[PDB]
């Protein structure tokens, strides 16, 4: 308890608003804000239905919940904890498409679109999933798995070495995307503040790129080296990484439709 219950609340507490003050407010309505609510949808889902059960999970060191919960309860994690990613994969899409290509920003992104975006990150991100927690493509050695992971209890979903590659890059991806089309972002957003004769640009993109890396990447990198280097890592030491994507996912509504003024204002006008 105490900071993992803190983090549950921001993840619905901070993440109701933007889903709530999208739908019924008119005024932001563009196709670029919907986005934003599916990626409000998927954090709100995670605070609410994966994170209270593995809080539990994490202060007992034991899956008291039965044998299917499990089964269940890790495929899905995988899922729609990964489909945080391709939104945040398509939101920097738009960044660049609307800096790169000014001219034809609304001719390419209409709400068809932003519709086709939604639907990848959520039915691609889930069917991936699924066929490998409940197939068994998950571990092609069980014997090893048995006596680290059952035996002693807890679920911990480890990942063999065939399949543990393939986890890392369904986030290699939703990263290398996001980095080199900031990188270009950087430098383009650099020579026009000297052609207008930079220092918020830097600061904008530092923190909408510090706030990703600083919590999927070394959550990833521990785990897709552990089915080479052998199971070194202890098991107390991976509550803190697997806390750490549930954190961002808490930060996210925060980075995104917070840090500008054109949602302040608008929200600004309850009463
Ligand atoms: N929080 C863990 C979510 C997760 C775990 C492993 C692969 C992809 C996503």
């Amino acid at each position: 308890y105490g900071v993992l219950g803190l983090g549950a609340l921001l993840a619905v507490f901070g993440n109701l608003l933007v889903i709530i003050a999208i739908l019924h407010f008119k005024q932001l309505h563009t196709p670029t804000n919907f986005l934003v609510a599916s990626l409000a949808c998927a954090d709100f889902l995670v605070g609410v239905t994966v994170m209270p059960f593995s809080t539990v999970r994490s202060v007992e060191s034991c899956w008291y919940f039965g044998e299917s919960y499990c089964k269940f309860h890790t495929c899905f994690d995988t899922s729609f904890c990964f489909a945080s990613l391709f939104h945040l994969c398509c939101i920097s899409i738009d960044r660049y498409i609307a800096v790169t290509d000014p001219l034809t920003y609304p001719t390419k992104f209409t709400v068809s679109v932003s519709g086709l975006c939604i639907a990848l990150s959520w039915f691609f991100s889930v069917t991936y999933s699924f066929s490998i927690f409940y197939t068994g493509a998950n571990e092609e050695g069980i014997e090893e798995l048995v006596v680290a992971l059952t035996c002693v209890g807890g679920c911990q979903a480890p990942l063999n070495q065939n399949w543990v590659l393939l986890c890392f890059l369904l986030f290699f991806l939703p990263t290398v995307v996001m980095v080199f089309l900031y990188g270009r972002i950087f430098l383009v957003a650099k020579y026009q503040a000297r052609k207008i004769e930079e220092r918020k640009a830097a600061k904008t993109l530092g923190i909408a790129m510090a706030a990703f890396l600083v919590s999927w990447l070394p959550y990833i990198i521990d785990a897709v080296i552990d089915a080479y280097m052998n199971f070194i890592t202890p098991a107390y030491v991976y509550e803190i990484l697997v806390w750490c994507v549930y954190y961002n996912s808490a930060m996210n509504p925060l980075i995104y439709a917070f840090f500008y003024p054109w949602f302040r204002k608008a929200i600004k006008l309850i009463v």
